[PDB]
DNA sequence: GGTTTCGGT
């Protein structure tokens, strides 16, 4: 089943709804920073004090980086945009070299994992809790 | 696989 982002932990498969705060494409992979406006002690604490940043998102540990490889890259790169809502299913989590919780989509995985990411229509009621919680940090 | 919260490709 789904979990709130505050509820996920390292080294488990999980699924969640989220809003896409930031994207970044490179020759290597496609990266998303997404939030559901819940806090996880393992997320990177985003600083409001950075001179020069376009971060349209919440500050503190409210956002998780997702690294998309291969087909996931090819699919999402010119498709998933900042502001979009996404639903991610059976994705993997780990801890990076700095000890932050991070999400990864490798290739090719396998049919049995049913790992996926797909845009959610912004008018879907499943995104209601995200929208309301967003109002706690505005 | 990759490096570290920018850049804005």
């Amino acid at each position: 089943s789904f979990s709130l982002l505050s509820q996920i932990t390292p080294h488990q498969r999980c699924s969640f709804y989220a809003q896409v705060i930031k994207t970044w494409y490179s020759d290597k992979n496609f990266t998303l920073y997404v939030t559901d406006y819940t806090e996880n002690e393992l997320f990177f604490p985003m600083s409001p004090y950075t001179s020069s940043s376009r971060w349209r998102g919440p500050f503190g540990r409210f956002s998780i980086r997702c690294i998309l490889w291969d087909e996931h890259d090819f699919y999402c790169r010119n498709y998933i945009k900042e502001g979009d809502y996404v639903v991610m299913k059976n994705v993997r989590t780990k801890i990076d070299h700095l000890g932050y919780l991070e999400c990864i989509l490798h290739g090719d995985s396998a049919k049995r994992y049913n790992m996926s990411i797909e845009k959610v229509d912004s008018e879907e009621p499943e995104l209601n809790e995200i929208k309301s919680r967003k109002r706690l940090y505005v």
